[PDB]
């Protein structure tokens, strides 16, 4: 799963050559306004690299949203990331307002040493995905020749090709999988991101534990039936353990999120944890809502209470909290994927400050933890992901796009 056999950055001579990386900046955006940077940060240590080992030039290429295949400067532009790389790295970033084309290869065709280039979002041209939608909204296909053209130029812009764009890795698209230079490395990102994740799922430290939280079950069901193949323990948390529970326990859940797909499979799914030894947490109480609302008036029921009257669960209460800490307690391995409670709306966000206390303090005995951005929680565990989409590829067992088409060594 590691990059052991690809050609990564520490191996790859930078000195006096223009370097094209392809990073992710699809950050967290509102009004133009950066939102949450981690993914910029993330991309920095490379940076950093490639300049103090003498390249001529970093040209950074990123996709920002999803204009599908139109320029849409007003709304997902990337010049704001410019002036936060600026910040990050204290040193002057030039922005380009396209990404191909004469004049941006004119630019980048030369640079003065240790010149920085942000190109304009990688998406504003539909040979970058290979489709997307026209001006009226309309799918449109890209065309084989211009993608194609579309390639050659973003590889004009270097001599030698650097992704380290893991958020993006599951995308085949032209940036990642398309730049036609002969060395094409990992950047330290790809790399460290790969690391945890191959540890985790092939060599843990065991007790493995995982933590599934989120919504939907029947997108999920390939990722628990790969992970019930892999850990010793496993939370299944969130919206998607009522469907469990509801199958297993005679739950009444209300009007909790009932996955009508997922629950044909759930004994299934159950089957195979008994049969591995896998101990199964499933919450045993809840925070209960009379209304999808920051603002509802709010209950506690437990599994043998049943929730009540049109209510809903939106978090997990404080004994679920309590089976939470005492898995956390016992494992040496942990990750956690997608949310055990609605936490944006604070009413429902007890079960997952919690959850995060117990992942910090196993950190600090030792424990190795593995979470991820956003999605999961609101630097004190060993591993926060920059790829939620990538990850969750990775733990389903599937190949990285992005990775595969790197240079062996
Ligand atoms: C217990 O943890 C969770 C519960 C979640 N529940 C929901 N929903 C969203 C769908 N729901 C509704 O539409 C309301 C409105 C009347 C029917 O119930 C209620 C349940 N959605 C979510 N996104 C939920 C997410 C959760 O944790 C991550």
């Amino acid at each position: 799963m590691s990059l052991s056999n690809k050609l990564t950055l520490d191996k790859l001579d930078v000195k006096g050559k223009r370097v094209v990386m392809r990073v992710d900046f699809n950050v967290p955006m509102k009004n133009n306004q950066i939102t949450n940077n981690q993914r910029i940060k993330a991309a920095v240590p490379s940076i950093k690299f490639c300049l103090d080992n003498g390249a001529k030039s970093v040209v950074l290429m990123s996709h920002l949203g999803r204009p599908d295949g139109v320029p849409m400067p007003d709304k997902y532009s990337l010049e704001p990331v410019a002036a936060e790389l600026k910040s990050l790295l204290g040193k002057d970033v030039l922005f380009l307002k396209d990404c191909v084309g004469p004049e941006v290869e004119n630019a980048c065709a030369n640079p003065a040493a240790g010149t920085v280039i942000l190109l304009e979002n990688l998406r504003f041209h539909v040979e970058e995905e290979g489709k997307g939608k026209d001006a009226s909204g309309n799918k449109v296909k890209a065309e084989p020749a211009k993608i194609d053209a579309f390639r050659a130029s973003l590889s004009k812009l270097g001599d030698v090709y650097v992704n380290d764009a893991f958020g993006t890795a599951h995308r085949a698209h032209s940036s990642m999988v398309g730049v036609n230079l002969p060395q094409k490395a990992g950047g330290f990102l790809m790399k460290k991101e790969l690391n945890y994740f191959a540890k985790a799922l092939e060599s843990p430290e065991r007790p493995f534990l995982a933590i599934l939280g989120g919504a939907k079950v029947a997108d999920k069901i390939q990722l628990i039936n790969n992970m019930l193949d892999k850990v010793n323990e496993m939370i299944i948390g969130g919206g998607m353990a009522f469907t469990f529970l509801k199958v297993l326990n005679n739950m009444e859940i209300g009007t909790s999120l009932y996955d009508e797909e997922g629950a044909k499979i759930v004994k299934d799914l159950m089957s195979k944890a008994e049969k591995n030894g896998v101990k199964i947490t499933l919450p045993v109480d809840f925070v209960t809502a009379d209304k999808f609302d920051e603002n509802a008036k709010t209950g506690q029921a437990t599994v043998a209470s049943g929730i009540p009257a049109g209510w809903m669960g939106l978090d997990c209460g404080t004994e679920s909290s309590k089976k939470y800490a005492e898995a956390v307690g016992r494992a040496k391995q942990i990750v956690w994927n997608g949310p055990v409670g609605v936490f944006e709306w604070e009413a429902f966000a007890r079960g997952t400050k919690s959850l995060m206390d117990e992942v910090v303090k196993a950190t600090s005995r030792g424990c190795i933890t593995i979470i991820g951005g956003g999605d999961t929680a609101t630097d004190k565990v060993s591993h926060v992901s920059t790829g939620g989409g990538a990850s969750l590829e990775l733990l389903e067992g599937k190949v990285l796009p992005g990775v595969d088409a790197l240079s062996n060594v």
